[PDB]
Protein backbone atom coordinates (compact mmCIF):
# COMPACT_ATOMS: atom_id res chain seq x y z
CA UNK A 1 0.00 0.00 0.00
CA UNK A 2 3.04 1.89 0.67
CA UNK A 3 4.00 4.50 -2.31
CA UNK A 4 7.32 6.62 -2.87
CA UNK A 5 6.11 10.47 -2.90
CA UNK A 6 6.57 12.14 -6.67
CA UNK A 7 7.78 15.49 -5.72
CA UNK A 8 11.03 15.07 -7.61
CA UNK A 9 8.76 15.24 -10.87
CA UNK A 10 6.38 18.09 -10.67
CA UNK A 11 7.18 21.72 -10.79
CA UNK A 12 6.91 23.08 -7.33
CA UNK A 13 4.13 26.02 -7.01
CA UNK A 14 6.29 29.50 -7.23
CA UNK A 15 9.40 27.67 -8.61
CA UNK A 16 9.87 28.14 -12.54
CA UNK A 17 10.50 25.02 -14.79
CA UNK A 18 14.16 26.28 -15.52
CA UNK A 19 14.44 26.22 -11.35
CA UNK A 20 13.01 22.74 -11.00
CA UNK A 21 15.42 21.12 -13.60
CA UNK A 22 18.35 22.37 -12.09
CA UNK A 23 16.74 20.95 -8.43
CA UNK A 24 15.12 17.72 -9.87
CA UNK A 25 18.16 15.63 -8.65
CA UNK A 26 18.31 17.36 -4.39
CA UNK A 27 14.56 17.19 -4.80
CA UNK A 28 15.06 13.13 -5.42
CA UNK A 29 18.03 12.81 -2.79
CA UNK A 30 16.49 15.20 -0.25
CA UNK A 31 12.68 15.77 -0.44
CA UNK A 32 11.80 11.66 -0.90
CA UNK A 33 9.32 10.38 1.49
CA UNK A 34 7.98 6.79 2.24
CA UNK A 35 4.44 7.38 2.22
CA UNK A 36 1.34 4.76 3.98
CA UNK A 37 -1.86 5.27 3.89
CA UNK A 38 -3.32 8.10 6.35
CA UNK A 39 -0.44 9.92 5.71
CA UNK A 40 0.25 12.68 3.31
CA UNK A 41 2.92 14.96 2.02
CA UNK A 42 4.20 18.07 0.10
CA UNK A 43 6.95 20.01 -1.09
CA UNK A 44 6.94 24.14 -1.08
CA UNK A 45 9.37 26.18 -2.58
CA UNK A 46 10.39 29.85 -1.76
CA UNK A 47 12.29 32.85 -4.05
CA UNK A 48 14.71 34.95 -1.89
CA UNK A 49 16.86 37.39 -3.43
CA UNK A 50 19.57 36.75 -0.95
CA UNK A 51 22.89 34.84 -0.91
CA UNK A 52 22.84 31.38 -0.28
CA UNK A 53 24.77 31.61 2.84
CA UNK A 54 22.67 34.45 4.66
CA UNK A 55 19.54 32.31 3.98
CA UNK A 56 21.31 29.52 5.51
CA UNK A 57 22.58 31.61 8.48
CA UNK A 58 19.15 31.71 9.40
CA UNK A 59 17.60 27.96 8.06
CA UNK A 60 20.09 26.53 10.08
CA UNK A 61 19.46 27.70 13.61
CA UNK A 62 17.30 24.69 15.05
CA UNK A 63 17.59 26.67 18.61
CA UNK A 64 15.71 29.73 17.19
CA UNK A 65 13.08 28.65 14.75
CA UNK A 66 11.20 31.90 16.08
CA UNK A 67 13.38 34.14 13.82
CA UNK A 68 11.59 32.62 10.88
CA UNK A 69 8.11 31.02 12.11
CA UNK A 70 5.23 31.94 12.92
CA UNK A 71 2.78 30.76 15.50
CA UNK A 72 5.63 30.30 18.05
CA UNK A 73 5.39 31.33 21.66
CA UNK A 74 8.84 30.06 22.83
CA UNK A 75 11.46 27.90 22.14
CA UNK A 76 13.81 26.46 24.60
CA UNK A 77 16.50 23.79 23.87
CA UNK A 78 19.38 22.98 26.68
CA UNK A 79 22.05 24.38 28.73
CA UNK A 80 24.37 22.24 26.95
CA UNK A 81 22.59 22.27 23.66
CA UNK A 82 25.17 22.18 20.71
CA UNK A 83 24.06 22.04 17.07
CA UNK A 84 24.35 18.30 16.46
CA UNK A 85 21.70 16.11 15.00
CA UNK A 86 20.20 14.19 17.58
CA UNK A 87 19.76 17.42 19.81
CA UNK A 88 16.41 18.54 20.33
CA UNK A 89 14.13 21.80 21.30
CA UNK A 90 10.79 22.25 22.67
CA UNK A 91 8.56 24.43 20.97
CA UNK A 92 5.37 25.82 22.25
CA UNK A 93 2.91 26.68 19.33
CA UNK A 94 0.20 29.17 19.31
CA UNK A 95 -2.81 27.39 18.25
CA UNK A 96 -5.71 28.89 20.18
CA UNK A 97 -6.27 25.53 22.02
CA UNK A 98 -4.80 24.73 25.48
CA UNK A 99 -0.74 25.41 25.46
CA UNK A 100 0.97 22.17 23.21
CA UNK A 101 4.17 22.13 23.39
CA UNK A 102 6.29 19.75 20.60
CA UNK A 103 9.40 18.33 21.15
CA UNK A 104 11.23 18.38 17.97
CA UNK A 105 14.90 16.23 17.07
CA UNK A 106 17.26 17.58 14.81
CA UNK A 107 17.76 14.68 12.36
CA UNK A 108 20.03 16.28 9.33
CA UNK A 109 22.65 19.24 9.48
CA UNK A 110 24.78 19.43 6.54
CA UNK A 111 26.28 22.62 6.26
CA UNK A 112 28.33 21.94 2.69
CA UNK A 113 24.80 20.84 0.84
CA UNK A 114 22.78 23.25 2.83
CA UNK A 115 19.97 20.43 4.24
CA UNK A 116 18.68 20.46 8.00
CA UNK A 117 15.75 19.14 8.66
CA UNK A 118 13.26 17.86 11.50
CA UNK A 119 11.36 15.07 13.54
CA UNK A 120 8.53 16.35 15.87
CA UNK A 121 8.77 13.15 18.23
CA UNK A 122 5.99 14.49 20.65
CA UNK A 123 3.63 17.03 21.41
CA UNK A 124 1.16 17.61 18.49
CA UNK A 125 -1.58 15.81 17.76
CA UNK A 126 -2.47 18.01 14.55
CA UNK A 127 0.94 17.40 13.40
CA UNK A 128 1.95 13.40 14.94
CA UNK A 129 4.96 12.03 14.02
CA UNK A 130 5.88 15.23 11.34
CA UNK A 131 9.08 15.37 9.63
CA UNK A 132 10.26 17.87 7.83
CA UNK A 133 13.58 18.76 5.36
CA UNK A 134 14.72 21.75 4.01
CA UNK A 135 17.39 23.00 1.60
CA UNK A 136 19.17 25.75 0.53
CA UNK A 137 20.15 26.36 -3.84
CA UNK A 138 22.32 29.56 -5.57
CA UNK A 139 20.55 30.44 -9.12
CA UNK A 140 22.61 32.97 -11.09
CA UNK A 141 21.58 34.66 -14.14
CA UNK A 142 24.21 37.44 -15.64
CA UNK A 143 25.60 38.22 -12.38
CA UNK A 144 22.71 38.31 -10.33
CA UNK A 145 21.91 35.77 -7.91
CA UNK A 146 19.31 34.78 -6.04
CA UNK A 147 18.27 31.41 -3.73
CA UNK A 148 15.65 28.78 -3.94
CA UNK A 149 14.59 27.20 -1.01
CA UNK A 150 12.54 23.86 -0.44
CA UNK A 151 11.11 22.72 2.53
CA UNK A 152 9.09 18.85 2.31
CA UNK A 153 7.21 17.39 4.84
CA UNK A 154 5.90 13.71 5.81
CA UNK A 155 3.06 14.13 8.92
CA UNK A 156 0.41 11.34 9.99
CA UNK A 157 -3.42 12.88 8.65
CA UNK A 158 -5.31 12.78 12.47
CA UNK A 159 -8.34 10.13 12.42
CA UNK A 160 -11.59 12.61 11.45
CA UNK A 161 -9.93 14.83 9.31
CA UNK A 162 -9.28 14.40 5.21
CA UNK A 163 -5.67 14.80 3.88
CA UNK A 164 -6.66 17.68 2.27
CA UNK A 165 -7.45 19.58 4.85
CA UNK A 166 -4.36 18.01 6.75
CA UNK A 167 -2.14 18.88 3.75
CA UNK A 168 -3.57 22.73 3.49
CA UNK A 169 -3.45 23.58 7.17
CA UNK A 170 0.50 22.11 7.16
CA UNK A 171 1.11 24.05 3.41
CA UNK A 172 -0.65 27.46 4.26
CA UNK A 173 1.90 27.09 7.88
CA UNK A 174 5.21 25.84 5.39
CA UNK A 175 4.39 28.60 2.91
CA UNK A 176 3.89 31.44 5.68
CA UNK A 177 6.76 30.76 7.28
CA UNK A 178 9.50 30.68 4.24
CA UNK A 179 7.39 33.66 3.23
CA UNK A 180 8.83 35.36 6.92
CA UNK A 181 11.97 33.74 5.97
CA UNK A 182 12.20 35.35 2.49
CA UNK A 183 11.80 38.76 4.44
CA UNK A 184 14.35 38.41 7.48
CA UNK A 185 16.97 36.68 5.12
CA UNK A 186 16.07 39.68 2.62
CA UNK A 187 16.62 42.05 4.97
CA UNK A 188 19.83 40.78 6.40
CA UNK A 189 21.30 41.14 3.26
CA UNK A 190 20.29 44.33 2.32
CA UNK A 191 21.70 45.53 5.64
CA UNK A 192 25.09 43.73 5.29
CA UNK B 1 -17.96 43.12 37.31
CA UNK B 2 -17.38 43.80 33.75
CA UNK B 3 -15.32 46.64 32.80
CA UNK B 4 -14.11 49.14 29.62
CA UNK B 5 -11.55 48.41 27.05
CA UNK B 6 -8.66 50.31 27.51
CA UNK B 7 -7.38 50.56 23.86
CA UNK B 8 -7.87 54.20 23.33
CA UNK B 9 -5.36 55.10 26.24
CA UNK B 10 -2.89 53.13 25.11
CA UNK B 11 -0.40 53.61 21.89
CA UNK B 12 -1.07 50.26 19.92
CA UNK B 13 1.85 48.55 18.79
CA UNK B 14 3.44 49.85 15.58
CA UNK B 15 2.09 53.19 15.58
CA UNK B 16 4.06 56.21 16.68
CA UNK B 17 2.68 58.69 19.69
CA UNK B 18 1.38 61.12 16.86
CA UNK B 19 -0.45 58.73 14.94
CA UNK B 20 -2.22 57.80 18.08
CA UNK B 21 -3.22 60.95 19.25
CA UNK B 22 -4.80 61.50 16.38
CA UNK B 23 -6.91 58.34 16.45
CA UNK B 24 -7.51 58.52 20.20
CA UNK B 25 -11.22 59.77 19.71
CA UNK B 26 -11.81 57.15 16.75
CA UNK B 27 -10.58 54.34 19.30
CA UNK B 28 -12.85 55.23 21.53
CA UNK B 29 -15.75 55.59 19.17
CA UNK B 30 -15.17 52.56 17.82
CA UNK B 31 -12.63 50.33 19.73
CA UNK B 32 -14.02 50.03 22.67
CA UNK B 33 -15.92 46.57 24.12
CA UNK B 34 -17.90 46.00 27.09
CA UNK B 35 -15.34 43.30 28.89
CA UNK B 36 -16.82 40.68 31.26
CA UNK B 37 -14.29 37.85 33.19
CA UNK B 38 -13.78 35.05 30.68
CA UNK B 39 -12.89 37.87 27.69
CA UNK B 40 -10.33 39.41 26.01
CA UNK B 41 -9.87 42.09 23.77
CA UNK B 42 -7.39 43.38 21.55
CA UNK B 43 -6.65 46.62 19.47
CA UNK B 44 -3.74 46.19 16.32
CA UNK B 45 -2.94 48.53 13.96
CA UNK B 46 -0.71 48.50 10.52
CA UNK B 47 0.39 51.30 8.48
CA UNK B 48 0.25 50.90 4.52
CA UNK B 49 1.15 53.09 2.28
CA UNK B 50 -1.69 53.48 0.41
CA UNK B 51 -4.08 55.43 -0.22
CA UNK B 52 -7.41 55.44 1.85
CA UNK B 53 -10.14 54.23 -0.75
CA UNK B 54 -7.68 52.39 -2.18
CA UNK B 55 -7.32 50.08 1.33
CA UNK B 56 -11.28 50.41 2.29
CA UNK B 57 -12.30 48.96 -1.47
CA UNK B 58 -10.38 45.46 0.03
CA UNK B 59 -11.91 46.16 3.38
CA UNK B 60 -15.26 46.19 2.97
CA UNK B 61 -15.39 43.29 0.58
CA UNK B 62 -17.57 41.31 3.22
CA UNK B 63 -18.07 38.51 0.83
CA UNK B 64 -14.01 37.94 -0.38
CA UNK B 65 -12.33 38.35 3.35
CA UNK B 66 -10.03 35.22 1.75
CA UNK B 67 -8.70 38.79 -0.45
CA UNK B 68 -6.08 39.79 2.71
CA UNK B 69 -7.18 37.46 5.06
CA UNK B 70 -5.02 34.20 5.59
CA UNK B 71 -6.59 30.32 6.21
CA UNK B 72 -9.79 31.28 4.76
CA UNK B 73 -10.55 27.94 2.48
CA UNK B 74 -13.34 29.26 1.06
CA UNK B 75 -16.29 31.73 1.80
CA UNK B 76 -19.62 31.30 0.59
CA UNK B 77 -22.65 34.18 0.46
CA UNK B 78 -26.20 34.02 -0.88
CA UNK B 79 -27.47 34.01 -4.45
CA UNK B 80 -29.27 37.41 -3.46
CA UNK B 81 -26.32 38.21 -1.16
CA UNK B 82 -26.18 42.50 -1.09
CA UNK B 83 -23.63 44.78 0.89
CA UNK B 84 -26.18 45.48 3.61
CA UNK B 85 -25.47 45.44 7.09
CA UNK B 86 -27.47 41.88 8.67
CA UNK B 87 -26.03 39.92 5.69
CA UNK B 88 -24.55 36.64 6.56
CA UNK B 89 -20.83 34.62 4.90
CA UNK B 90 -20.13 31.21 5.82
CA UNK B 91 -16.02 31.11 6.14
CA UNK B 92 -14.58 27.77 6.33
CA UNK B 93 -11.06 27.87 8.21
CA UNK B 94 -7.89 26.04 7.59
CA UNK B 95 -6.89 24.80 11.18
CA UNK B 96 -5.62 20.99 10.77
CA UNK B 97 -8.76 20.37 13.19
CA UNK B 98 -11.85 18.68 11.17
CA UNK B 99 -13.77 20.84 9.00
CA UNK B 100 -15.28 23.91 10.56
CA UNK B 101 -17.24 26.55 9.08
CA UNK B 102 -17.81 29.72 10.56
CA UNK B 103 -21.32 32.00 10.04
CA UNK B 104 -20.56 35.40 10.60
CA UNK B 105 -22.63 38.56 10.41
CA UNK B 106 -21.94 42.34 8.70
CA UNK B 107 -22.56 44.44 12.01
CA UNK B 108 -21.23 47.75 10.66
CA UNK B 109 -20.80 49.41 7.29
CA UNK B 110 -19.94 53.00 7.12
CA UNK B 111 -18.46 54.05 3.54
CA UNK B 112 -18.08 57.74 4.61
CA UNK B 113 -16.27 57.20 7.66
CA UNK B 114 -14.90 53.88 6.58
CA UNK B 115 -16.11 51.63 9.17
CA UNK B 116 -16.76 48.30 9.55
CA UNK B 117 -17.36 44.97 11.51
CA UNK B 118 -18.72 41.59 12.42
CA UNK B 119 -19.61 39.33 14.51
CA UNK B 120 -18.96 35.36 14.32
CA UNK B 121 -22.41 34.16 14.87
CA UNK B 122 -22.03 29.94 15.19
CA UNK B 123 -19.12 27.66 14.14
CA UNK B 124 -15.58 27.99 15.66
CA UNK B 125 -15.47 26.91 18.94
CA UNK B 126 -11.88 28.66 18.96
CA UNK B 127 -13.20 32.29 18.49
CA UNK B 128 -16.85 31.99 20.41
CA UNK B 129 -18.56 35.16 20.31
CA UNK B 130 -16.16 36.88 18.41
CA UNK B 131 -16.92 40.57 17.62
CA UNK B 132 -14.46 42.78 15.62
CA UNK B 133 -14.25 46.32 14.05
CA UNK B 134 -12.00 47.67 11.76
CA UNK B 135 -11.38 51.32 10.73
CA UNK B 136 -9.56 53.02 8.12
CA UNK B 137 -7.65 56.37 8.42
CA UNK B 138 -5.48 58.81 6.45
CA UNK B 139 -2.48 60.64 6.90
CA UNK B 140 -0.39 63.14 5.20
CA UNK B 141 3.48 64.99 5.74
CA UNK B 142 4.53 67.36 3.20
CA UNK B 143 2.44 65.91 0.43
CA UNK B 144 3.14 62.48 1.35
CA UNK B 145 0.21 60.36 2.16
CA UNK B 146 -0.13 56.82 4.12
CA UNK B 147 -2.90 54.82 5.70
CA UNK B 148 -3.18 53.33 9.36
CA UNK B 149 -5.98 50.79 9.82
CA UNK B 150 -6.97 49.94 13.57
CA UNK B 151 -8.26 46.16 14.06
CA UNK B 152 -9.88 45.25 17.32
CA UNK B 153 -12.01 42.17 18.81
CA UNK B 154 -13.26 40.79 21.86
CA UNK B 155 -13.60 37.59 22.15
CA UNK B 156 -14.67 34.70 25.33
CA UNK B 157 -11.88 32.72 26.39
CA UNK B 158 -12.67 28.98 26.14
CA UNK B 159 -13.03 26.52 28.82
CA UNK B 160 -9.19 25.31 29.51
CA UNK B 161 -7.14 28.26 27.46
CA UNK B 162 -5.81 31.21 29.57
CA UNK B 163 -6.60 34.40 28.25
CA UNK B 164 -3.39 34.83 27.22
CA UNK B 165 -3.58 31.90 24.72
CA UNK B 166 -6.14 33.51 23.37
CA UNK B 167 -5.22 36.76 22.85
CA UNK B 168 -1.76 35.25 21.62
CA UNK B 169 -3.55 32.97 18.74
CA UNK B 170 -6.15 36.05 17.81
CA UNK B 171 -3.40 38.84 17.89
CA UNK B 172 -1.08 36.39 15.35
CA UNK B 173 -4.08 36.24 13.55
CA UNK B 174 -4.96 39.49 13.12
CA UNK B 175 -1.48 40.69 12.75
CA UNK B 176 -0.78 38.13 9.69
CA UNK B 177 -3.91 39.42 8.04
CA UNK B 178 -2.88 42.95 8.31
CA UNK B 179 0.31 42.40 6.89
CA UNK B 180 -1.60 40.73 3.70
CA UNK B 181 -3.99 43.40 3.53
CA UNK B 182 -1.09 46.12 3.51
CA UNK B 183 1.03 44.16 0.88
CA UNK B 184 -2.42 43.28 -1.59
CA UNK B 185 -3.19 46.98 -1.16
CA UNK B 186 0.06 48.72 -1.77
CA UNK B 187 0.45 46.60 -4.95
CA UNK B 188 -3.02 48.01 -6.10
CA UNK B 189 -1.79 51.44 -5.34
CA UNK B 190 1.89 50.97 -7.53
CA UNK B 191 -0.48 49.72 -10.33
CA UNK B 192 -3.31 52.12 -10.58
Amino acid sequence: LSTITTHHLTVPPGLTPEEFQELSSSIAEFHSYRINPGQCSSLLAQRIHAPVETVWTVVRRFDKPQTYKHFIKSCSVGEDFRMTVGSTRDVTVISGLPAATSTERLDILDDDRHVTGFSIIGGDHRLRNYRSVTTVHGFERDGEIWTVVLESYVVDVPEGNTEEDTRLFADTVVKLNLQKLASVTETLAREA
